[PDB]
């Protein structure tokens, strides 16, 4: 339709804290990031998403802030992050920023100032509700686990913590509060970011009666009342008009459990909202009715029509991103591919999919490098306010714990923010001292060295995705259409844009399939522009290849 | 702010039912409207809004409507309507419709082919879900809940009004997008505006939560409801000429402005039920209380300060389902002519869009039916039965029906002093008011000093100047529990609006300074006091 820069952008996300560590304290720094910064531009990134960089007590590393002004102390200092800004400026190359804005600190001055009193201002700046019946107001749960309200005696009445118990949520239903949001991000955006990542933006809003949860229980979802809310969209046109619309930026946003068409409301064009959104749709294909716990085996057709159904959806007026791994969220050459058996072949299939279809690519630290989940021995091993609070509360109930820990080592977050495994020699070379998790043992095997070595690697092969990616219109803004969709093996669509053309045939499993081509889809011209090995209907193992038709 | 002819305009509420009747059936018909129609003109009456006039069971009288696109069959053919829109346009005039889309009929096309089965188009059409006993402990707005059940499906249907007003599911496309179509279609033939029947209850929040009681919190100001009306204004309002006012139940004058606003390019105007709240207490509209003019000088001014910059108030103080003012906020009985004549006054010398319901210009009063059976309402009739029930005193019951009662406003105008004051030549589906003999159309079109004609001189001015249509509001003696007076104000030109909320001193402020009195009207024809008087005085 039309077009921008981040349309035809590929953004790298960066866990700060195992990233680099330039101080040896364990916990990665922004300097460390400025000392790697060449990795990044060899790969062809073009821009860069630091995860929450601002001052936070470190319950769930950094969405809880204290202070928005202020570059948190592990990290480094507020130049060493201009530093980070001017060498990408400087590089040809952009930074997003982490806006985590509906829940702050229990230490922010506001909540400090919220629960003084019933009559200071600061207390409609969070959700403070009474007790129904001598216990919480609603039947809504935190997210890590158990209410989403905690008691405070100095005011006797609860407030909303639909996440940690230090993650108080804010009343968005307040121009105080929406005013200041905005404040805050002049005041990042006056210094020249280019660009925004909204955290749980759609639960900015809670429906006004604050009510409890249909189908009962113990503790259940209140997400028919705070996600998708009904001022959302209220408050983004605001946002927009009165921020980011004075700012060249990009603008995408973490929307869980959003449908397709009310993404639209998000990422239309003429919404004037956001310009992109997360849509944690194609992360529930292997989880399943329970929670993200419940594991389950998974329908490549249905897989590849959540894929198919977003890209056709938003195709016209709209953005895709394109995302199969981020820090809430396992590694894919795992998850949706085999990290035992075909791990290199697996990455570069899967990566040519975020990179063949029509969207904003996104990379996760270590995608490049085909990173694996991590199965440490002991639950100790792991530092997450969910996996430890998972854990606590399944076993309170009696749950076996072998049951428990499975679920822990294929859906935990703390699978992704392992130190990353740059070198083969103590920790990855991330942390001279001891990583504030433990690093994969896999480094000796899994590094960028080798990467950067080996003309064959998973670095090599994104690095070309993105190079063809920056090379042909095509896979930018190309149309979509999928072909053998039915075909449970074989994940093949086509994109085309005016005469061009371009065939993605992927193989989703380890076994040499049947590439039956339809005639629909005619060819005199056979040009493949990359494949994983360098009519031969046999197929490799995990294997995908861009034929462009032409 | 910006100009329009909406602005300053007077809309003239038609009750079809009971405003004349050329058919000796009782029932009100629209050729009756056209003969009628002199007399509106002479009072100065800009726009005129007929309440719902389609195909219908009459089971809400008009609010269930069973064909969108057929005129309904006691009132006349399109022809008799066709004409009526002529003849307005041909004296200047305008129409309105009534846009009851929240809520179809049991006897459309649509539920009849709903209820079918679980697999037609049409299942989706309204609100079927299953039951938890029933989906949840919402209640309906007469009496009961909000679901009724069927075994041909073994499930419940919304039914926030009545169980022949099955509310429509506004998250289908193929709901709104018939719902445009029915619009243009009235809106191809040149009707000038669209009043909009619960807007702000057209969507409901998606999880159809529990709360018998109120379900308000979801189905009321929900979800998607600016979403739709950008979309309707976007898709049919925006391609015509025309006026918009919406039925939106409990608003709050900040929800009105993301309905009224300039730039949000949805409604041009909203009717907030606020002020109809202020005699109404926690337990109900029945639960009639005593009444502060603080606080009604409170809600009547917090909203015109509040839209006034951006935005357009509505001004109206008895509507077909709301209790008659002159008895409500006056003496029906020691000063009819002046709780009338003050009681216009405001809702002429405040800033928004003036509505006259029917016979307000003739200050006719509510009605005191000995029996229930002299009632037809199925608000009224249902509460009864349900109060009966719990065993309520029907004493208590009628002192309800007799104050917050809608067939209060429904009685067959009085035009003059003969049978059913010159309405029906029959008998009328409600009994009349006897105080035709006293309250009526001639009397007032002869006496000169009449409600009538002061309504008329309110109109007029209002045309005369401009301060009245446009100018800013500003009120003084705030405080004072007798006296509700304020100023409007536009460019040099000032107004003081002096008025007396009760029978019974003037201390006027300096900050309210004036070198030149110049009484633009007067309840009666310095500082000074009088019974329910009302002056506008212009200080210039």
């Amino acid at each position: 339709m039309k077009r921008a820069w981040w349309k035809e952008s590929v953004v790298y996300q960066i866990y700060p804290r195992s990233f680099q560590d330039s101080n040896g304290d364990g916990i990665g720094d922004i300097p460390g990031i400025v000392s790697r910064l060449d990795y990044l531009q060899e790969l062809g990134v073009d821009v860069v998403w630091l995860c929450p960089v601002y001052d936070s007590p470190n319950d769930d590393n950094g969405y809880d802030i204290r202070d928005y002004r202020r570059i948190m102390d592990e990290f480094g200092t507020l130049e060493d992050w201009e530093r980070l800004l001017e060498d990408l400026h400087a590089r040809g190359m952009k930074l997003i920023m982490d806006l985590v804005v509906n829940h702050s600190s229990d230490e922010h001055a506001w909540f400090s100032e919220s629960r003084k009193s019933r009559d200071g201002e600061h207390r409609d700046y969070y959700i403070w509700r009474d007790g129904k019946g001598g216990a919480e107001p609603n039947n809504w749960s935190s997210f890590f686990s158990g209410s989403a309200w905690k008691y405070d005696g100095e005011t006797d009445q609860y407030y909303l913590h639909l996440f940690s118990s230090k993650q108080p949520d804010l009343n968005w239903e307040n121009g105080k509060v929406r005013r200041e949001v905005y404040n805050m991000m002049a005041w990042w955006l006056d210094k020249g970011i280019d660009g925004f990542r909204m955290d749980v933006i759609n639960l900015i809003s809670k429906v006004p009666g604050l009510p409890d949860a249909p189908g009962e229980g113990r503790y259940r979802s209140g997400a028919d009342y705070f996600m998708n809310g009904p001022r959302v969209h209220e408050y983004l046109q605001e946002m927009n008009r009165e921020v980011l619309s004075r700012y060249d930026i990009m603008t995408v946003g973490e929307t869980p459990g959003v449908t397709p068409e009310q993404a639209a409301l998000y990422v239309g064009e003429d919404r004037g909202e956001l310009n992109m959104v997360f849509q944690f749709e194609h992360m529930d294909i292997d989880s399943g009715p329970g929670g993200k716990w419940d594991v389950q085996p998974w329908r490549l057709t249905d897989f590849k029509r959540v894929m198919g159904k977003w890209q056709r959806e938003l195709q016209d007026r709209g953005w895709n991103s394109l995302y199969l791994n981020n820090h809430d969220q396992p590694r894919m050459v795992s998850r949706f591919g085999d990290d035992k058996n075909f791990r290199k072949q697996s990455a570069k299939m899967l990566g040519t999919l975020l990179h063949t279809l029509q969207g904003t690519p996104y990379i996760y630290q270590g995608e490049e490098l085909g990173m694996t989940n991590v199965r440490f021995g002991s639950i100790e091993d792991y530092r997450d306010i969910e996996t430890l609070n998972m854990y606590k509360e399944a076993t309170g109930a009696g749950r076996p714990a072998e049951a428990v820990m499975a679920s822990v080592y294929s859906k935990g977050r703390d699978n992704a923010r392992t130190p990353m495994q740059w070198d083969g020699s103590a920790h990855g070379g991330f942390t001279t001292g001891t990583p504030w998790i433990a690093s994969n043992p896999n480094y000796t095997e899994i590094n960028a060295e080798d990467a950067r070595r080996d003309p064959d690697s998973i670095f090599h092969y994104y690095r070309r995705l993105i190079a063809l990616r920056k090379q042909h219109d095509v896979i930018v803004y190309g149309r979509y259409e999928a072909l053998l969709e039915e075909d449970e093996r074989i994940y093949a669509y086509t994109r085309m844009l005016d005469g061009e053309r371009l065939l993605v045939v992927l193989n989703f499993f380890g076994e040499e399939a049947d590439c039956s081509l339809p005639e629909k889809i005619r060819f005199e011209s056979a040009e493949p522009l990359i494949g994983n090995y360098g009519r031969s209907l046999k197929l490799r193992p995990y294997e995908a290849l861009v034929l462009r038709l032409q």
